[PDB]
C-alpha cells in the first residue's frame, strides 16, 4: 500500500505520548505493525527517515515533535525522502496548523480552542476530529479519517 507517517506535533503537555500509545494499540488490534521515533532538528529527521523510508516500507511511522517550529521542514524531509508517502499531521495549535496548512498540501488534523483561531485554521483546509483529551476516541478518529482520505490503513 506505502507508508503512513504521522507526525505528532505538540510542546510538552500536548497529549503526544498518550496519542502515540494510543494510535500504537489499535494499528497492532489491526495487525499493523507501528514504530516510532522522536526528532528535535531537521537532520535527524533526515537521518532516520533516509534509513527508514527506504522503499515506501508499507508500515506506520509516527513521528514525535515537541519543537512545533520545525515541523514544516520535518514534513518536507518526509515527502523529500519518500515522495509516495501519506503524510498526517496532528498538531495541538490551531495557528500552527493553519500556518502548516498554508505551507504544504499535506492531511493537517487538530483534535484540540479558540473558535476563531479554529475557524481560520478550517479555511486553510485543517481537519477537525472530536478526542482531544481522550487518546483512544481520538486515535479511532484519525484511523476514520485516514481510510476515508488516504487508504485502508490496512
Ligand atoms: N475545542
Amino acid at each position: 500500500m506505502g507508508a503512513i507517517v504521522i507526525l505528532v506535533v505538540g510542546p510538552p503537555g500536548s497529549g503526544k505520548s498518550q496519542l502515540i500509545k494510543a494510535i500504537e494499540k489499535l494499528a497492532r488490534e489491526q495487525g499493523q505493525p507501528v514504530v516510532t521515533t522522536s526528532v528535535t532538528s531537521e537532520d535527524e529527521a533526515k537521518k532516520v527517515l533516509e534509513e527508514l523510508l527506504k522503499k515506501d516500507p508499507n508500515a506506520i511511522v509516527v513521528i514525535e515533535i515537541k519543537n512545533p517550529r520545525i515541523a514544516e521542514r520535518v514534513a518536507k524531509r518526509v515527502l523529500e525522502e519518500d515522495p509516495t508517502a501519506v503524510l498526517v499531521v496532528v498538531v495541538s495549535s490551531p495557528e500552527v496548523a493553519r500556518e502548516l496548512r498554508e505551507n504544504l498540501p499535506n492531511v493537517i488534523v487538530v483534535v484540540l480552542r479558540d473558535p476563531e483561531k479554529l475557524k481560520e485554521a478550517k479555511k486553510q483546509g485543517t481537519q477537525v476530529l472530536s478526542g482531544d483529551g481522550n487518546p483512544e476516541e481520538a486515535a479511532k478518529q484519525i484511523a476514520q479519517l485516514i481510510k476515508d482520505q488516504a487508504g485502508s490503513w490496512s
